[PDB]
């Protein structure tokens, strides 16, 4: 029993971290196989950001221009590529501890573990969700950039997301490991809106089967409701709306607890619609939103 | 900017987690050098658990009795010996991922990462506390024992704490490396009182620090207050008092912010007597006594 905001075990992915510095500015690398992936604003000093010309600057780059030290190491860079906001440095030495890996977009909604980095070197590991606006709520400051978001099935990374940007709001912008953006955002030290964001509906009523799960019932309620009545209150409150496929997702939490979806769905629109009252689920004062329906099945079933 | 409550990176621990078997137990073990560490329960079965006598049930073990494997390679034991409440299993080799590490007992009110084992395998990782009452709220299954809390400081991993017991309120009991309890907490299958928990002072004036540095600073006023008069309110809303130690470590903080120690006190005070009123501070509606304030000072200078 218990519940925490859990992250992978981050060793897979710290056996690939680098350093890579280009002219004075120096972020965080990707060594998978002979190639490092790391933002291509490595390229850029702060002047540079306000308004970048990426295939102009990188025309001044050589590859005996990009320093990457894995550890204490330095890898001789023998090519240089863009593909789209991230640069990709070919290195004559496959890293020995390159795990299995694909890379993914993921969706809004999913959840991945970040590993923070500065200088190469790892710092810290959290647990953190792709908000329905494509931000993250990470913990990132200067250096941070490269640092990649992930997930691991039994002995396999997949590599979802890498940092870029911080954006004036105080949240995080970063993109795929093709360097596509997630969101509209742009690699600019420009005025970028975020975007409305909303609650992740299927993902809190995920983690109050957890809440069940874990013994935590005092918000079970004698009612039951519909999708189209719920989807008007979640309407009221910028909950993202509750779909069938959602419903589908949360089958094995609803068939483990026995209680219906749509009867936590009525609990949950309850709480909405009344508050705590001064009461905790699972620790939290808030209806917690950055766990899957995945996430709470592999917490409360073990899966290593 | 952005605030997690961030785990260490967990490799260094992953590379020393091994799987222990006993007759049908199985359970974690911690591998550095030739020892492998676990809870001395793996002697047991779920009818021993009831009223244990370790010494009895470990003289009808042997060397040759003890299974331990790390990943898919067996390990041959050659000595065992209990050490309070672990075993210490001598294998003929040293683990060659043994990082640079010591053995500690924390306090009380200090953190720590937890690396959720199962079978050997590192399942996921989270930062906790050690609560005043000598409990940890974590995360963990059945298989989970022989799980490692730890600090890690550069390359030095402190093992501080070892996994063994879930009591019935759902609260986690465990020991140090040297296999003492951290509590009054016994390894029976018991009624045991995990005895009156209170919030850690120090750690919210801490967290509260960290949201003044990363924005959020709606819960400041105009009132500061005294040690003794802080206190009496401390003792009424089961906080630990406040001393001229706690004082001292949030310098750093207090000098970083410029908000004096007593004036920090006072916005706690308003908050303990008026609630949040429905905001949030950091993304919590709580407040948050997880984060010391060397973890905050770590987390907003980036170190790795
Ligand atoms: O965001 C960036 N810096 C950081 C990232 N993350 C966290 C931080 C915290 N504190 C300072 C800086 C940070 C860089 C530099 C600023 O201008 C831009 C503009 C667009 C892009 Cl793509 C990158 C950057
Ligand atoms: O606590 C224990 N089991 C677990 C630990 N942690 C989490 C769990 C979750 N779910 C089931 C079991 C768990 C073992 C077995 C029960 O009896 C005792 C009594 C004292 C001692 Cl020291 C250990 C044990």
């Amino acid at each position: 029993s218990g519940f925490r905001k859990m992250a992978f075990p981050s060793g897979k992915v710290e056996g690939c971290m680098v350093q890579v510095t280009c002219g004075t500015t120096t972020l965080n690398g990707l060594w998978l196989d002979d190639v490092v992936y790391c933002p291509r604003h490595v390229i850029c000093t702060s002047e540079d950001m306000l308004n970048p010309n990426y295939e102009d600057l990188l025309i001044r780059k050589s590859n005996h221009n990009f320093l990457v030290q894995a550890g204490n190491v330095q890898l001789r860079v023998i090519g240089h590529s863009m593909q789209n906001c991230v640069l990709k440095l070919k290195v004559d030495t496959a890293n020995p501890k390159t795990p299995k890996y694909k890379f993914v977009r993921i969706q809004p909604g999913q959840t991945f573990s970040v590993l923070a980095c500065y200088n190469g070197s790892p710092s810290g590991v959290y647990q953190c969700a792709m908000r329905p606006n494509f931000t993250i709520k990470g913990s990132f400051l200067n250096g941070s950039c490269g640092s990649v978001g992930f997930n691991i099935d039994y002995d396999c990374v997949s590599f979802c997301y890498m940092h870029h940007m911080e954006l004036p709001t105080g949240v995080h912008a970063g993109t795929d490991l093709e360097g596509n953006f997630y969101g509209p955002f742009v690699d600019r030290q420009t005025a970028q809106a975020a975007g409305t964001d909303t609650t992740i509906t299927v993902n809190v009523l995920a983690w109050l089967y957890a809440a069940v799960i874990n013994g935590d019932r005092w918000f079970l309620n004698r009612f039951t409701t519909t999708l189209n009545d719920f989807n008007l209150v979640a309407m009221k409150y910028n909950y993202e709306p509750l779909t069938q496929d959602h419903v589908d997702i949360l089958g094995p939490l609803s068939a483990q607890t026995g209680i219906a979806v749509l009867d936590m769905c009525a609990s949950l629109k309850e709480l909405l619609q009344n508050g705590m009252n001064g009461r905790t689920i699972l620790g939290s004062a808030l209806l917690e939103d950055e766990f899957t329906p995945f996430d709470v099945v592999r917490q409360c079933s073990g899966v290593t």
